[PDB]
């Protein structure tokens, strides 16, 4: 998430592909 | 917060207008 923003949909980038962002908060939610 | 930076006060700055500033590690407290 650091290194990439949120903006549109999916359904309007031709060519889009899919794949998992990494959140820096998620494993932080174990401390 | 991820689009603009706090510095200085609200004080000084000439014709400074009042309003909340959403902060996404608010609502991830939950989890």
């Amino acid at each position: 998430t650091d290194n990439t923003f949120v903006s549109g949909n999916c359904d309007v980038v031709i060519g889009i592909v899919n794949n998992t962002v990494y959140d820096p908060l998620q494993p932080e939610l174990d401390s």
